[PDB]
């Protein structure tokens, strides 16, 4: 066992190298280590959430490549390639539930409990939204809409929690309104009630955009502008009744 | 169990997806079950190539990193963290030792044996080299002079029946020359056999380039052109970069 900055340095050393599966491993032993008991330095969370954005990422990619090719085989009427190509799609979706499982895991055991204040709280809740939602991406039925029932109250509950306590100019805030507000859009089709939110957490920030620090005004904006692209392509295409960009 | 067909299909499959681990597994069956009573078709050969050449690149890059990393770490006299990155490394050597050891185990027992001509043996014997050459990249002392000699075996061989059978335009027989003068370059810093040899497989090519058409014209050119990069990248050395090795 290592210590706590111990954990830090080799999982920045396995973040340059970019072997993030042992990115996950360096900071998951950092997290059951020192937490609940203890809370995570703001580093310490980005670089788990960092981690886990790259492992799922990198699933999430070839899964969509997968579940295309699979598409374009079944319009072939190539009934030999479909049934190789959907081996190969269960493979990567176990793959994709696997990680979603370990930090889902940690959230509820470590991570949550852990959080004293509203700020880690909305942080941990929206990850654990954040991944049910990617759940819920490659589920069929039944267990997608228990992963969007799960992604919804995940959800849900670091809103309540934000808007009491956190500024609507709080990349955290304003980061789980664009995932949140991806999650109708991608998740539900509700473009309408997917814009509503998308506007007035861009709207929130703009009024108390004055009070917005050198800390967090390029994490902040950046997020405006990922609402503002999304609420564009979104008006730009058009619903009826009832990729998208997720945080950073 | 899955058939030869359906095997390449799962290779082409996994490399779409940039699963590359996975690429590896389906050629390695592929391999083990159809040589060396039959030999790979070009097709087969490449997917085999090209899978272990990602997986092998991405952990050689890792390696450069840490390497770097260390070194300045070690400048610093941190001690503590320097224990910590070696530990690092030694854990990405161990993964380069395993992948080389994979291909060169396939080379030996499936691959050079079904080699039935001498296109074949030479572009399984330089691949032999390949990766024994990367082994002499991270390895140290004395295993690193058993894997710079086994590489200079593999070259040799590789070169004995290139200049024998081989054309010297033919893109194999180039990147041979190419990769067995980065050999000397990089591991044995022998900056003049390494130019020696360049130059000599671009004279021998440039030579009988007139008579090659247009369809190979860009195959061979192109590691024409590498040849002379590393060319220009030596001299420029010796005025007191990672050497370009073949596609």
């Amino acid at each position: 066992t290592l210590g706590r900055d111990q954990y830090v340095y080799m999982a920045k050393l396995a973040e340059q190298a970019e072997r993030y599966e042992e990115m996950v491993q360096f900071m998951e032993q950092l997290v059951t280590g020192a937490t609940p008991a203890e809370e995570l330095t703001v580093e310490e969370r980005n670089l788990l959430s960092v981690a886990y954005k790259n492992v799922i990422g990198s699933l999430r990619a070839a899964w969509r490549i997968v579940s295309s090719i699979e598409q374009k085989e079944e319009s072939r009427k190539n009934d030999e390639h479909v049934s190789l190509v959907k081996d190969y799609r269960s493979k990567v979706e176990s793959e994709l539930s696997s990680v979603c499982s370990g930090i889902l895991k940690l959230l509820d055991s470590h991570l949550i409990p852990s959080a004293g204040a509203s700020e880690s709280k909305v942080f941990y809740l929206k990850m654990k939204g954040d991944y049910h939602r990617y759940m819920a991406e490659f589920k069929s039925g039944d267990e997608r809409k228990t992963a969007a029932e799960d992604t919804m109250l995940a959800y849900k509950a670091a809103q309540d929690i934000a808007a009491a306590d956190m500024a609507p100019t709080h990349p955290i805030r304003l980061g789980l309104a664009l995932n949140f507000s991806v999650f109708y859009y991608e998740i539900l089709n509700s473009s309408d009630k997917a814009c509503n939110m998308a506007k007035q957490a861009f709207e929130e920030a703009i009024a108390e955009l004055d009070t917005l620090g050198e800390e967090s005004y390029k994490d902040s904006t950046l997020i405006m502008q990922l609402l503002r692209d999304n609420l564009t392509l979104w008006t730009s295409d058009m619903q009826e009744q009832m990729i998208s960009n997720s945080a950073p």
